[PDB]
């Protein structure tokens, strides 16, 4: 049961990526039980990162671990291809991309051709990043049956949808990307790619371990807490909230996100800490 | 009644922008009655264009006309600010941006702050580009009441939604961006920003003129034809279809779009021409 | 350009239909220029009415006029058929039905069979009542080409959707059901079936006559005020608000709606009346 | 972990409910391990049933068992109240209702008042039937904190939505209604109210018992086959397919559904039976 972290990309006050905080943060997650790192995913501001930034994120993480899934999506297939050729030169877990996005009403064959070109050029295992709420498109198994897919990261609240990939694509690994369904994913899928692993890795790791021991109720109870957190963070902007919580829960600074993904202001950050305090107490009591 | 064209960005077979075709195309549209050009909009592959490409599009068009609305949106407010400072040095109609996109569940204050920063730095009239089907966010008048908005381009099938801007924001110009509602927009709003002006400008211009003369039925009949075209193009990918039709209807080449906005293949292009032929006949009979 | 009214169904405080009030109201409506009355539509609480209540509404109204379109939808086709046979013996304009509702994921063929059965038994002109937002289903022209459809009431905010019927179904009368698009419908379709005709019939009849005279600015001005009323009524429940407003604008009691469509409390009614006061004065200053 | 069955309502070819078939079916279901029967739910064509048909279903079933949850929803609260007073004199598990439906844009307070009225008169435990996809409304815990709710059936694909009830409503029993999430519900909620219990009760009772024994791999394997059945039944209409399958799997006639919920034709029934043959053999090879 794989616990993958869509690692955040630390930015400094001027919006420049801080590769040193990225490395510090990555080491801590690995050390705390995270099995692999999804680089440049939604949580790492993927589509907000230029091609050079995506590449620099992979280079910096490659010093910490080779268990990296490199997300290379952009609205210019040339830049996507460039990153792929670059990644073929490295020893990583695989390359990934979300579907084309923004543009509405694109034919389905456009989605199929995009990935088909990634597969033609890549020498790495293909990981499909399916996030309909973000891209506006759901990638069905129809399209994937041709491609040499190794894994699918499915950010979707419908578990049967994730499970349908398992069913229709023998051999492919499926991981659900929702924080509020971790428990369920660990009881049916090949793992999770959950953003909350950035600030509470030991908690998600504890869920997996409790499930391996057969203590579901303990795992479920931890999910209640995770879900209550989810509700609180929505108000402040989840991704921007995570930056604050990584400092609070893990003891080191990971900077700020980059606008339009606005950082929480000091009044907002303090308001968040006050509001999650009761949940933090409960968590650190059941996990440590 | 303003007829604005979200001009396409011509790309060559290698995906490099062709500024010469852009200039040729722009001259023809102006010559045929288009009042202003929306640069780097959805139809011009805005979010697919790098900041340098957005700038090069404005520079090239600035030789043809100063009636330019410069769209500068990207998922890095620094790059957005850069383009804005650059545009303040020029004599244009204004600067515009769609809302932040891709990232779902961003607080509303994030949308308000993004535009508020554009307004703080820009010395040009602010044009709000509202396209919910593409960005995932609807920009309500609540947020715009603070900002110094000159115009709103509202791509939305609900005309009452566009008309609500008119109502709630005295003095602001509102233009609807739907091809299938042109007729209605010309009878209630300040104009249109319609993608179909790229290949049938004389037709949309004719609608406005027939309406100024009081010949609504003639304008409406032209809308029937436009709508039938809309249905046919959806199948092939509207934006990609437009590139083919600009050659067919206007007699000059505007290249191809850039993948993931895939160009129509030769079999698809011929299939499109065969399928719209009856509509072209009818159009050129009522317009010339 | 026709103005059809989806007349409300007056109920007394015990949830019993008030036939006397229904007749007095219809009488006023026809006198004020309403072209026809649509019985048991959404505004008349159609699906909340029993077989017999639908029947007794037609009977009550048949003592007042012959310009009636009889909606007979329910989730038991046997009951729909009974109502159809009942109306076959009456000299009214036509019979109508919205699509099956509530049940999600019903195959399209079910929608076709529902209507084919109505057409097979009805000796009256068929009126299709399309209200996707209420039923969860959109009736496409595909299905309608097989049926002897005379008219379509399309309650849809996409005016292009209503306009598409005109194109694919030659000779069929198309009316749009939105109050916020009345102006546009009178400029392109066969008419409107708007709930607001219940309390401001003269206003909508004035829009029709002003447009007939080429005074579009004055008709659009009235539309702006209608759309402002629409925003206000949503807080209170539109159908429920209409009852209070009929009394307020027309001078007679039309009773109360029947819960789950709750009547406005005394307090809510005064609140409503205060909000619309400024709009009522501007309206009564332009109409008459 | 409880397995509640939303029992279908058998109709004869004339659209008359077949009480004898209803009793024979319920009898088999209880014998096969079903914990309780939910009467007049969606699967039982609840909203398509008249006041009297709902009543006669409860009466028929009351001669067979006392484990009945009585759903009484209609769009006339007077009728809902009558049904509630009727059931007050019967020794059943509880009374239930889905939210008002059809009418869009009804204020939330209407939903609260609908339920407050039921609670004010019912002398039975209250069961909230939440089915946003059918009614167009989601009942939030906000409303439920004021009511003496004993249970909630949540037909929702977001398992997190069902789980949120457990959190905000201590002591309330929560069941999920999806067939495709049965496995997950049995691992986190109080049970399931799944339509498939009608034709494969032993399969779902087996999942419950396997999970009770810690054999999750075997319960998930059965879930995979259930989800494949779900895909197949959608083509034909799930509720309508269930009738054919009950006969096929259980050995007795449960008649036909009543149109607009059309029965499968002879041809469609054979087609359905062929598609599910491979799945039936794999199922009957794992159950018994
Ligand atoms: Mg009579
Ligand atoms: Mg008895």
């Amino acid at each position: 049961m794989e616990i993958i972290s869509p690692i955040i990309t630390p930015f400094d006050k001027q919006g420049k990526v801080n590769v040193d905080a990225l490395k510090t943060h990555a080491k801590n997650l690995l050390e705390k039980g995270i099995d692999a790192i999804f680089v440049n995913g939604t949580t790492g501001l993927g589509p907000a990162l230029s091609k050079d930034e995506k590449r620099q994120n992979l280079n910096a993480l490659y010093d910490v671990t080779h268990k990296l899934i490199f997300q290379v999506g952009s609205l210019n297939l040339n830049d996507v291809m460039e990153l792929v050729k670059f990644s073929n030169e490295m020893d990583i877990l695989g390359v990934s991309s979300h579907s084309p996005y923004y543009f509405p009403r694109l034919p389905e064959k456009f989605l199929a051709k995009y990935y088909e070109e990634i597969a033609r050029i890549s020498s790495h295992s293909l990981y499909i990043y399916n996030y309909p709420a973000a891209t506006g498109y759901d990638i069905p198994p129809s399209i994937l049956k041709s491609l040499p897919v190794k894994g699918i990261k499915d950010t979707n609240q419908d578990l049967a949808h994730s499970l349908e990939y398992k069913l229709n694509l023998p051999g492919v690994k499926v991981y659900n990307g929702s924080n509020t369904l971790i428990y369920y994913s660990l009881l049916s899928l090949d793992g999770v790619v959950a953003s909350f692993t950035n600030f509470i890795p030991e908690v998600i790791v504890k869920q997996r371990d409790l499930i391996k021991q057969g203590k579901l109720d303990d795992a479920l109870r931890l999910q209640e807490l995770i879900n209550r957190l989810a509700d609180i963070l929505r108000k402040y902007g989840s991704i921007s909230a995570i930056y604050v919580l990584v400092n609070e829960f893990q003891g080191y600074d990971v900077g700020y996100p980059r606008p339009p993904i606005f950082p929480l202001t000091d009044e907002e950050a303090l308001s968040l800490k006050r509001e999650i305090e009761p949940l933090k107490r409960k968590i650190q009591e059941l996990v440590h």
